């Protein structure tokens, strides 16, 4: 009979359908197709026991019920189903999911692995296969489970401890951690000033020469004030200069490797400004239309033929002294292991010029794919490097020059700009004298460290093996989504949250928050998955460990559990009670409190206050330096070195906090005046004082609200617009029940149109147009000028039902037909008491 083989990717799937063509049935899962949803409630939503010999629950993703089912009676006709998935844990345990969800027996499976499309591998893949490994699918479900009871048993005692909403989790928290270090690290930076001095002399010709001052009395120059720059200055004015030595070298620049997921990411976000989300959502673009392979990758590997197909394209469009003797050679990692392969063109010989089918943008990513790929394999480049040493009393000057010979692998990836090397020096011998021009002193200062940007973060990660190519992106979302860190000149910056949540883990969790703690976990797994270790006896030690940690940390904070949140008081009066106040982190972000928060009802005072930051806005233009000046401009704590972060509390004041808050408790208040937002999100403008209005969330879900502080004019959120004007005026009806919930229906009206809209409207949220039919059978609660719509003609001429819509243009409210969803293209109007209907 036919075959039935199933691979991951479609697109894969279509290709290898190709070069086997009809006689089997190539499909792809897409995918997972099944995943996870003492205490049983908890059991059940984690969908494991873990003091039940880790008995699991997968079910069908809520997007695969489809997929699943096609490919379930796809099994009928098929002989004998060859599971093609990855070979790695994660594939092999997508293959075991298959299995068990298309049923059948044993012997009607089997396993087969492809190497590439190449026919010479296609076939090998049926010539020698195997079954699915057991050890190696357990080996996944152990690294599954460990996340999972991590993220559902660790986020609760944050709801409890901290606040609501709030996340923990093997690569999420981590990923935090290092952006609240880096933010420690810059807060506390002081930089250091350093002189630099530079001497523009004449040769016995009469050229030009730039030197530098390297050294003083055989020591490194480097004063650190104008005083001491002087006293040098002085003295070289006077000095006699003379060569000492001019070494000439030959010196090369070398190709990088072919691009995986992270260096692509960081490549498109330095040459094209490119997001690690926009890179990828391009590069799949390109996959999907077969121009580059699997976007996901974490290996540079290229394959013997395409190794020969680019140094066959170099060979004819460069010549000879562009292709090395043989294959360029990188990578030597003893540990390295061997998957899918690098991110390069699927053809050489095509052109980013000629994809006239893709966007523009992924156009330039596919030029920077392609180059990267070609260079890899070129010459090195060549140039000729100078260095200069001179004398003059007791200093040493240099200078350093370099002067292109062969552009080798350059010639496809150009020099974006001229390097600090890349100049010509004047011909010189030793002994030669030189005369003293001008003397240039140069006032520095050390910066701080860089901010980290998405791609750079995530550069990071991979560089300690934390996330995955497929997940990078994501995990960048997740932290700013959750409110620990946020971006800004598409740069990170920690969020007070972020710092708490961080300290927490750390103190309890102290295993889970390091960092190697993923690599640790790596080798367990692959012990599992060698033979050499059990799962279940893994996960029930690891199991130990943590449960002995989540336990100490529920304890009061006195017997070592988890500190829970903690107030900090500052100078400043309540708008409702005058009283000092505080300063707080939720996991909406942080913000301004009034102490009577945490006394009963009778004084019980529920007035808050958002604390805008002073967003940093680094220069471009000050290079190196715009850092180093944002830590410059922080002011720092009378108690302690850290620096302070700053927020608006008025259009009269702004409020200083420490880096350390709240271990640290220094607080300033300053007449500073800036602006301040509400909240933030769908800016709108106040039809009441023109001022910019926001949206917010509270007790009673949605409301939209006024930035001015003078101004309490607030709108609201409704089912099928933007915005609502005030408030409006609604009819309940207990007969329509919500289709998508167990809700029930209202009636609602605004400059929108009129509207259904379920009673728990923050919760539910769920959306619809009423229909004619509907108004004429609730046509009595109708308020009396609702009911001409209840006289609108309710069915069209081809007999479809009709729906109540809104003409903005005219201001007046019209019925439409629809079929299958789709306008039928047909609407009636109300014009001068009657109902007249037509073609839309
Ligand atoms: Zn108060
Ligand atoms: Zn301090
Ligand atoms: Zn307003």
């Amino acid at each position: 009979g036919k075959a039935l083989v199933i691979v991951e990717s479609p697109a894969k799937a279509k290709t290898i359908n190709k070069y086997l063509g009809s006689d089997y049935v190539v499909k792809s899962s897409v995918g997972h197709i099944r995943d996870l949803p003492e205490r049983g409630a908890l059991v059940n939503r984690m969908g494991v026991d873990p003091w039940h010999n880790w008995e699991a629950h997968y079910e069908v993703l809520p997007g695969k019920e489809k997929v699943v089912s096609e490919l379930k009676q796809l099994a009928e006709k098929a002989d004998h189903i060859y599971l093609a998935t990855d070979l790695d844990r994660e594939g092999e345990a997508i293959a075991w999911h298959l299995r068990e969800v298309i049923g059948g027996d044993d012997a009607r499976y089997s396993r087969v692995v492809f190497n590439e499309i190449t026919k010479n591998a296609i076939r090998q893949a049926f010539n020698k296969p195997g079954e699915l490994n057991i050890d190696r699918v357990n080996a996944q479900q152990a690294r599954r489970f460990m996340d999972r009871v991590v993220g559902y048993m660790v986020s609760p005692l944050l709801w409890k401890k901290i606040a609501r909403g709030l996340s923990a989790g093997r690569v999420q928290s981590v990923a935090v951690r290092l952006v609240v270090e880096r933010e420690r690290e810059i807060k506390a930076f002081v930089p250091e000033e350093f002189w630099e001095v530079d001497a523009s002399t004449t040769t016995p010709s009469g050229e030009a020469l730039a030197l530098q001052v390297t050294h003083q009395n055989d020591k490194p120059f480097r004063p650190v004030n104008k005083e001491q720059t002087q006293a040098a200055v002085s003295l070289l004015e006077k000095a006699r200069y003379s060569v000492l030595e001019r070494e000439d070298k030959p010196t090369t620049s070398k190709p990088g490797a072919p691009f995986i997921t992270s260096t692509l990411q960081q490549a498109a976000s330095t040459r094209l400004g490119f997001g690690v989300k926009k890179t990828m959502m391009m590069a799949q673009r390109l996959y999907e239309a077969g121009y580059i392979t699997y976007m996901r990758t974490d290996s540079t590997n290229l394959s013997q033929d395409a190794v020969n197909m680019v140094r066959g394209y170099i060979s004819d469009n460069f010549g000879k002294k562009y292709l090395p003797e043989s294959p360029n050679q990188y990578a030597s990692k003893e540990n390295s292991q061997e998957a899918h392969e690098a991110i390069r063109p699927s053809d050489v010989n095509v052109m980013a010029e000629s994809l006239k089918d893709m966007e523009a943008d992924a156009q330039k990513l596919y030029q920077l794919i392609w180059r990267q790929f070609v260079a890899c394999q070129m010459t090195p480049a060549k140039y000729d490097s100078t260095t200069l040493t001179v004398g003059a009393g007791d200093f040493r000057l240099k200078a350093r020059g370099r002067i292109l010979r062969f552009d080798g692998w350059t010639k496809v990836m150009p020099a974006l700009r001229k390097g600090d090397e890349d100049r010509i020096l004047p011909a010189v011998n030793k002994g030669d004298a030189l005369t003293l021009v001008e003397l240039t002193p140069a006032q520095h200062f050390t910066k701080p460290p860089a901010r980290f940007s998405e791609a750079s973060l995530v550069k990071e990660l991979e560089k300690r093996g934390i996330g995955r190519p497929s997940t990078y992106a994501s995990i960048i979302s997740t932290i700013q989504d959750r409110g620990y860190v946020r971006v800004e000149n598409r740069r990170f910056y920690a969020e007070k949250m972020g710092e708490i949540v961080t300290d927490r883990l750390e103190e309890n969790f102290r295993e889970l928050m390091n960092y190697d703690f993923t690599a640790q976990m790596e080798n367990s797994l692959d012990q599992v998955a060698n033979h050499e270790a059990e799962w279940k006896a893994v996960l029930d030690h690891f199991f130990s460990d943590f449960t002995q940690q989540l336990d100490k940390a529920e304890k009061d904070p006195e017997e070592g559990g988890m500190r829970p949140n903690q107030m900090v008081l500052t100078s400043i009066d309540c708008p409702t009670c005058g009283r000092k106040m505080g300063i707080r982190t939720a996991s909406t972000g942080v913000f301004l409190g009034c102490s009577g928060y945490a006394l009963p009802p009778k004084e019980r005072c529920k007035t808050t206050i958002n604390l805008v930051p002073e967003n940093e806005v680094l220069n471009v233009l000050e290079g190196e330096d715009a850092e180093t000046n944002a830590l410059r401009a922080k002011r720092r704590c009378p108690k302690c070195g850290t620096a302070m972060d700053s927020y608006l509390i008025d259009p009269k004041r702004k409020l200083h906090v420490c880096g350390n808050n709240p271990t640290c408790d220094g607080y300033e208040i300053e007449e500073g005046e800036f602006r301040i937002k509400g909240y933030d999100g769908p800016i709108v403008e106040c039809e009441k004082c023109g001022s910019e209005m926001h949206l917010k969330m509270g007790r009673f879900g949605k409301y939209m609200a006024c930035t001015n502080e003078e101004c309490k004019n607030t709108r609201k959120i409704l089912r099928n617009g933007e915005v609502a004007p005030p408030k409006e005026d609604p009819v309940p009806l207990p007969e329509l029940p919500c289709e998508k919930s167990d809700a029930y229906f209202v009636l609602r009206d605004g400059a929108a149109g009129v509207f259904l809209a379920a009673n728990t409207f923050p919760k539910s949220r769920e959306t619809r147009a009423p229909l004619v039919e509907e108004l004429y059978r609730f046509r009595d609660r109708l308020p009396e000028k609702l009911r001409y719509l209840a006289d609108a003609p309710q069915q069209d001429p081809e007999g479809n039902k009709t729906m109540v819509r809104f003409s903005r243009k005219t201001k007046q409210q019209y019925v439409s037909s629809e079929k299958d969803g789709k306008a039928t293209g047909w609407s009636a109007f109300y014009v001068d008491g009657k109902w007249v209907e037509g073609k839309k």
